[PDB]
């Protein structure tokens, strides 16, 4: 079953640089799990700016799509989450981006902190990430994200069932320990 995967990841000024690049090497080894052409990979990275890195057809094309990932230069700037998720559904997912009509349309949020001072909200969103059938996975990395003002936030990301779609990580170098837990919840999509 094909999987068209999109990496939404945060690359606001409160990431230090240390931990952008443990993000990057966690996006890389996650990716490394997936084989092409069932599975492709889109990289959006956001703050109160938006770059995408990479397409799904130049992920397809590539004779190296490791090293796509490779000269990701971090955004610094807020974060405006809502508007980040709504500029992944309406672009990322076209045709002509190289997405796949049949593909499970799936995107993989990673942020250290709840948007704030986006003019968008998630209800206005995240209503038409549902009608597309985008398949969403929300990673808060933060030890604010144990309580309930940042949880909540996680909640209005993710796909439900809520639980199997979020994951909350005391701090950057502990990404790589949901590597295998993340990659079982797609390889089951």
């Amino acid at each position: 079953q094909e999987q068209d995967i999109v990496f939404l990841i945060d690359g606001s000024g409160s990431i230090s640089s240390r931990n952008f690049a443990t993000m990057m090497n966690f996006v890389r080894a996650v990716i490394s799990q997936f084989q092409r052409p069932s599975t492709q990979f889109s990289l959006m990275q956001f703050s109160n700016k938006f770059q995408t890195h990479f397409t799904f057809e130049e992920f397809r094309r590539s004779s190296n799509p490791l090293s796509l990932l490779a000269s990701v230069h971090q955004l610094q700037g807020f974060t405006y989450t809502a508007t980040a998720i709504q500029n992944v559904v309406h672009r990322l997912f076209h045709a002509s981006y190289g997405a796949r009509r049949d593909a499970a349309k799936i995107l993989i949020v990673i942020t250290d902190g709840k948007k704030e001072g986006d003019s968008l909200d998630y209800k206005d969103v995240i209503p038409m990430a549902d009608a597309a059938g985008i398949i969403r996975y929300a990673i808060g990395v933060g030890l604010a994200f144990q309580n309930r003002n940042s949880w909540k936030e996680l909640n209005d990301i993710a796909s439900k069932p809520s639980q199997e779609h979020i994951f909350k990580v005391e701090d950057f170098d502990a990404l790589k320990d949901i590597q295998n837990q993340l990659k079982e919840k797609i390889f089951a999509i």
